[PDB]
């Protein structure tokens, strides 16, 4: 019951990940892409992607680390920012 519906890593590189997802069938202002070492270690970092795009590329990662990417789809409906149920994946760089 999530938005985006599917989140995958398409391209990988020793220091970077390329991620694609599925255009929700409903209106979306922007996405926030969130990524950090799975296991709390080293604070999470994030960056923002226009609602029209369904592709991002994550940079400056450490090789051979378990990262946990999470994507929030924000709306801006009658006056308010609110995100749908987010989606996460784990990926070993």
């Amino acid at each position: 019951s999530s938005v985006p519906t599917k989140l995958e890593v398409v391209a990988a590189t020793p220091t970077s990940l390329l991620i694609s997802w599925d255009a929700p069938a409903v209106t979306v202002d922007h996405y926030v892409i969130t990524y950090g070492e799975t296991g709390g270690g080293g604070g999470s970092q994030e960056f923002e992607v226009p609602g029209s795009k369904s592709t991002a590329t994550i940079s400056g990662l450490k090789p051979g680390v378990d990262y946990t990417i999470t994507v929030y789809a924000y709306e801006f409906y009658s006056g308010e920012y609110s995100h749908f149920s987010p989606i996460s994946i784990n990926y070993r760089t």
